[PDB]
């Protein structure tokens, strides 16, 4: 019996969705994704696991007076795009990368239905930007960043603590990514992972540290 779905708001316009799978051997691990107000309109980044989950986020939301405008995923790993089937059966806009798409149709998975490519793209402008900083933990993970509260959703990326699942992880691109990154947004009030706590700008180096590491003993 899985945790429920955790909303909760991170700051004015956000709110962290937290969701929860088993994993072997990792036991059940909790999953951050945001959602962001946009006056009345409400977007994803990242989506639970499974449908029910998205049901409920979006129920949560809609049930508030918020039209959910779209959602976007930071990575082709279930724990980003796992609501990705649902929200196309209900006509709600999905995005993804470009080489997140490839990597979702290369596995047989649903795919989003926009999709975008660049170093920069604006899902809204001047208020949700995503970022691609290179391969890390997957070829295609990217970021998001919301200029007006200065918060980065770092999705699988940023781990602070240790690197995670490899398996599809490019540890001789880490660095460079990382590095990218810091550069990019150590301006950042408040950065989310995936799988730990909020933090600060601070969760960008220590990633860069844990990505360096992880190249030298291997
Ligand atoms: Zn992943
Ligand atoms: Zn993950």
């Amino acid at each position: 019996s899985l945790p429920d779905l955790k909303i909760e708001k991170l700051d004015e316009g956000v709110y962290v969705h937290t969701s929860f799978e088993e994993v072997n051997g990792w036991g059940v691990v909790p999953k951050h994704g945001l959602v962001v107000l946009v006056n009345a309109e409400a977007y994803l980044i990242d989506t639970p696991f499974t449908a029910k989950d998205t049901e409920k986020l979006v129920t949560w939301f809609v049930e508030r007076g918020y039209k959910i405008k779209g959602s976007i995923s930071s990575h082709f790993h279930s724990d980003s795009t796992g609501g990705i089937e649902w929200l196309n059966s209900r006509s709600i806009p999905t995005y993804a990368s470009e080489l997140t798409n490839e990597l979702l149709k290369k596995d047989g998975k649903v795919q989003a239905t926009n999709s975008f490519s660049g170093v920069n793209y604006w899902l809204v402008k001047n208020k949700i930007e995503v970022f691609y900083p290179g391969p890390g933990h997957t070829p295609d993970n990217v970021v998001v960043w919301l200029p007006e509260r200065k918060i980065l959703f770092g999705g699988c990326f940023i781990k602070p603590y240790g690197l995670g699942n490899l398996g599809d992880a490019n540890i001789e691109a880490w660095p460079k990514s990382a590095k990218l990154l810091k550069s990019k947004y150590g301006k950042a009030k408040l950065v989310v992972p995936s799988h730990s706590e909020v933090g600060d700008a601070s969760l960008l180096k220590l990633t860069l540290e844990q990505a360096v590491k992880g190249l030298n003993e291997s």
